């Protein structure tokens, strides 16, 4: 290891305790929370594994007057939930990580449906989400507020039990109650809790204060905020967690930072900018980040690629996703784990076809188990549709994703790699591997199909149209000035932006469609939606909403108002049409067909993967490559389920 | 009485059902979370008298499955233990028990297991959120496999205990109807183009599920009366020819609408008995019972459907939440007690937030088990003995009802000549008018006690209360629309010229605008995002003016895609001529104009009219309670033991706040300290070891 990275190892005092170094993961969210807590403390343990000397739980609600249901987060509300929380702080230390829980009072952003509760906020106003719920808060009196400073204190005792070395008070995004105190939109309080800035931070002042008396021997109390609030509590919390020039230049506390390289880490602790890098999301595509640095193995990071896969998983509730590392919260669930692999079975060779992110993680994947690998790409460059998507606006660092993979195999003995190899069913029987994998991936469609239509549109044969797979192959004349180009987003994730961005950049007017009441729709759930419409703006692009397509004429698209019915036209010289995809299986179905010849080719399995299976997102790509290098050669499981799973606990 | 014929036993295959009222499957917001709660809620009904209970769909395998929603599952043996907790209850008092098994299919994206969904063809799934996965289509293999899941749900829902098992193939969800619909199944093998083949899938599954469990179980259908999709939907005639096809395939046809949408009807767009033209003639086709759906909340509806020939069964969701002893009062001459839905549609919001339901008419919906709570009885009066209850809308008045039924003696006093507050008032605006039962029921149990005296014109001050020298006191005073545009986009006040003749809805329920606006036009700005400002468009419509609806949300009524009243609410403005304008907030009020901000870009522009009809957010009318606490040191002397404050007085919200928090007064006086334990019951993960 380089002695430039020695820095990132020294030890870190927080409060009572001290970290064995400068690697801090950050609280974050995983999509399981208090429903599937064996499988999020499975997830913390590999980040002990990993070398972290700090590691948060996500965010956890201490109290049944504030709750964000539906959001699955954790909760301390009784007795009831700390084993539950002591799992997931036991599983931190083994492996000599600082044990943290994050504590916070939704206030003003919990309408408390499931508890039913009045929500509580300093000043009475609608409660304020995501979803324009039908609620207000009541405004707090001063023994709600000694109350609440009492619930807090409980909540600190009871992680205490729980395990935890380091609270973490949460103060930041523009959530929870200590952020609703200290702004002047929501706290318009003339009593002691409000107007000056001294009485806007008096609440988190006395909750720390209580909080410090109450557990301050053993436990650190941090602070996560989102500047004069620093001159004034410089020296409050145990720790400010930045989610900057004052506080070093005031505070005699250290201070953690975030920011999605080694070498910006080591630079900021020289530069005295911070004392703890702050990880989420990095945490999560490389658990084992701290480790790779320590041992020297910079070259072995798997880097995060930025598509907020993660985050979905939390807004929708079911249990997170990482495009780059597969088994992030399948460590519990089925066995596997970042930087191993399980046992090589009987079997010894492998063919994949299709070098996509599916065909391209079970490689990687299979080769580590120990099995020799053949990996046939039909064209001559690696990544399917990332090394085509990646040249798209915007779309650029998701090419890590083939990057980090090409890298990973080229190291590997056990692996062959042949282009502008289009397999036939019969190439694949000469070849004689034990077991194929199919990973062929998929097209877009002409005929119009994905949700609005389920059989094909009419569609004019003289009008031009052309799928995102034209365009990523430049079919387009480079130059569209003068001529204009309706896209019709019928796909509502990324892709109908992307082309209009490249729609715009080539000149054209460009006209999005699409029956959704938001551009770009899924995205929302990656939190890019709303700064994806105003890049299309600024683009020039006219954004048609809550319309869809009926059909494509000669020089005119037929749309509808997807709410009354009522059809208009808008005349156009393209249809860019982004529907579905179809799955590219025939060498699947070829194979199939001839499954009596394969015990003569020695021929024992053929499996499709990936978009050839079932389009969706990359990170279900990798997802499925990933799966099929664990399972084979593993025995049949008939009707179990393939993933453990808890269930509620039905009270006496 | 012409409700005999309610209480005649009807067979479900080898069962008797011992009368016609069926709780068809519905969803709580509970589920495999809150597997007690939703068990003792199916008790309540069990007690009310319901002769068919069931639970809501349970998901049958885990490779379909419509995370987040939360409904139950049946997977692994793990799942029966709270099965058996539901099918207990149900059958203590004489219910059968039944459970719907779902196969999501095009439906389920698997969010939670990350299995490949599966599907009669491969298509994008379609839910309402366009998650960006597509379904493989079912090869013959994972077919026989699909047949051999049903079985094995079949077999450990015997175990579980349950008498029936419903196939769930309504609301376009799941994949029976998907199958069906040529729409969905674009199928070329023996599963696909004729309708015989088309209902293969079908007749193997209930062949396959009779052979294993058939000697103690019966199997019902459940199925989508029709269906719009292009030209290929399964249309009401289709539906038709698929039953008279498979007459004698299941034990009982359970018929329902074709989008929950449509079946869940809003009593805003929908009046009871909607279902009739769809089901009619349908009992013709089949030699087995038949149930269908209506809001039947009208017993002389009820009697009407069977004795008429429509409905075999009296199936009933959302009447059953909001009065589940609806069938023992109809068997008990009590016809006068039936608490009545009024299809506000705020129990499916549980569902759509996965947040337990809550029911407008029924605060003890779904609390049985939480807190103890009873639709039918009371916990005992405890040591006081006088209550006043200021103020009688929604909060007071169920306040008042539920405290006279433990035992004490309540003063309800009013400042107005009339009962209901808030819901006398918005009663009369346009779509709200079954609303007005939350009133009607609670004036009338409150008129039938003689241990409640009611006090109108009586606007109280502090003094007063101190003056009557009770014990204790509930401040349910309301609240009133704000004139200074702060609820959500401002927090302070917005600009307003005080030229801009400004409106809320307090003023227009007060008759206060012009019964005639033909000629003028009015901005109704809507940054409430629920009902109201939807439904002030329409009034100014109405009256003749021009409408333009100016909101934030990407939505009209945004909260409303909640109750599944959003569609209906835009397409009936469209039709009076109301100009939507979508994803723009109001900055300013000015002399002749308003300025709007489009929500994504900062753009402004400016908006002509005559008059503002704001629909901000609400402030509580909370004079007197503050009055009353200022002056504590004199509760004693006085003899006020305690004085609390409920309701929009408290935290304006949604009417079903008003009588939950009302009920929550009325059952917590004079009970223990709790401290800082909850007020309600919880279960959490059980850990695997
Ligand atoms: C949820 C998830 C899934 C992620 C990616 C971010 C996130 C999540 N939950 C959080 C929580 O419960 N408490 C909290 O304080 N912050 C939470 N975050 C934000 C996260 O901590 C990081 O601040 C961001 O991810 C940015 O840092 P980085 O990811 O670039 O390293
Ligand atoms: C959930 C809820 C909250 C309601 C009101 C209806 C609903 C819900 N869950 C259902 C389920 O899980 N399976 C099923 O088949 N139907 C479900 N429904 C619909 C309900 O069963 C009724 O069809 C409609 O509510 C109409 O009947 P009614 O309420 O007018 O009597
Ligand atoms: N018959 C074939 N033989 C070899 N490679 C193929 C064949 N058919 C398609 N391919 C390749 O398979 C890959 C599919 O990858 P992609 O579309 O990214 O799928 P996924 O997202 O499932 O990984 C492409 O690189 C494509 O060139
Ligand atoms: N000082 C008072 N004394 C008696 N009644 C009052 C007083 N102030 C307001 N009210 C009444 O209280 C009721 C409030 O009802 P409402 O606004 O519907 O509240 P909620 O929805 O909380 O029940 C109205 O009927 C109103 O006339
Ligand atoms: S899902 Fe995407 S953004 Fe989140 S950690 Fe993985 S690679 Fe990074
Ligand atoms: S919430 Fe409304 S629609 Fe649902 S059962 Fe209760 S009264 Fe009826």
């Amino acid at each position: 290891r380089d002695n430039k990275y020695d820095i990132l190892f020294e030890p870190v005092r927080i409060g009572p305790h001290i970290a064995k170094n400068r690697f801090y993961q950050v609280p974050h969210c995983n999509g399981g929370g208090y429903r599937d807590p064996s499988a999020a403390a499975a997830m913390r343990g590999i980040k002990s594994e990993g070398g972290w000397g700090v590691i948060f739980t996500e965010q956890t609600e201490m109290h049944h007057t504030s709750e964000i249901t539906p959001f699955i987060e954790l909760r301390l509300w009784e007795d009831k939930d700390i084993p539950g929380l002591r799992r997931m702080s036991d599983a931190m230390k083994v492996h000599g990580a600082l044990a943290g829980i994050q504590l916070a009072y939704s206030g003003i952003n919990g309408p408390n449906f499931y508890t039913k509760e009045v929500p509580l906020a300093p000043s009475a106003l609608p409660i304020r989400t995501f979803t324009n719920d039908p609620v207000q808060a009541r405004a707090l009196d001063k023994q709600d507020i000694k109350n609440l400073r009492r619930w807090f204190v409980n909540a600190a005792k009871r992680s205490k039990i729980a395990g935890f070395d380091l609270i973490c008070l949460y103060g930041a995004h523009g959530f929870g109650i200590f952020q609703h105190f200290l702004s002047r939109a929501t706290n318009q309080r003339t009593d002691e809790y409000g107007g000056s800035l001294e009485n806007r931070s008096r609440f988190a002042r006395e909750v720390v204060e209580d909080i410090k008396e109450a557990v301050g021997d053993t436990t650190a109390i941090t602070m996560r905020v989102s500047r004069e609030f620093v001159e004034m509590n410089a020296n409050l919390p145990d720790l400010w967690d930045l989610a900057v020039k004052g506080i070093r230049e005031l505070s005699s506390k250290p201070v953690v930072g975030v920011g999605r390289s080694p070498d910006v880490m080591a630079r900021m602790v020289r530069q005295g900018v911070l004392d703890f890098i702050g990880c989420a999301r990095p945490s999560i595509a490389d658990p084992f980040l701290p480790k790779k640095i320590e041992e020297g193995r910079i070259e072995d990071i798997r880097e995060c690629i930025g598509c907020n896969i993660c985050i979905t998983g939390d807004m929708t509730m079911s249990i997170s996703r990482c495009t780059q590392n597969p088994t992030f919260m399948e460590e519990w669930r089925k066995g596997w784990h970042p930087e191993r692999m399980n046992a090589k079975g009987d079997s010894n060779t492998v063919l994949v076809v299709g070098a996509g992110p599916a065909g391209l993680e079970a490689t990687r994947a299979l080769s580590l188990r120990g099995y020799d690998v053949t990996l046939a790409e039909a064209t001559t460059t690696l990544g399917g549709r990332v090394a085509r998507e990646r040249l798209l606006p915007g779309l650029s660092a998701w090419g890590r994703v083939v990057d980090y993979r090409q890298y990973q195999i080229s190291q590997r003995t056990n692996v062959e790699t042949y282009f502008d190899s289009r397999l036939t069913a019969e190439d694949v029987l000469g070849f004689g591997f034990e077991h194929v994998a199919i990973a062929t991936g998929s097209h877009w469609r002409r005929d119009g199909v994905a949700r609005q239509h389920v059989v094909p549109m009419p569609i004019d044969p003289s009008m031009t149209v052309w799928t995102p797979d034209d365009i990523m192959a430049k079919v387009h004349p480079e130059n569209l000035s003068g001529k204009t180009v309706v896209v019709y987003d019928d796909d509502h994730y990324y892709m109908g932006g992307v082309m209009a961005e490249v729609m715009a950049k080539a000149g054209a007017k460009v006209i999005l469609v699409t029956s959704s009441a938001y551009v770009s729709d899924w995205t929302r759930n990656t939190l890019e939606q709303g700064a994806i419409h105003v890049r299309l703006d600024d683009l020039g692009v006219d954004i048609r909403l809550n319309r869809g397509v009926t059909a494509i004429r000669a020089g005119e698209v037929e749309t509808n108002c997807v709410y009354t019915g009522k059809r208009s036209a808008i005349g156009c010289d393209a249809v860019l049409m982004v529907a579905s995809r179809t799955s590219e299986d025939q060498l699947f179905n070829d194979l199939i067909a001839r499954q009596g010849d394969w015990p003569d080719a020695g021929i024992k399995s053929v499996k499709i993967i990936g978009d050839a299976a079932a389009p969706a997102p990359i990170a279900w790509a990798t997802y499925a490559g990933h799966r099929y290098a664990r399972e084979l050669d593993t025995p049949d499981i008939g009707d179990d389920l393939p993933f453990r799973r808890e269930v509620t606990q039905l009270e006496p």
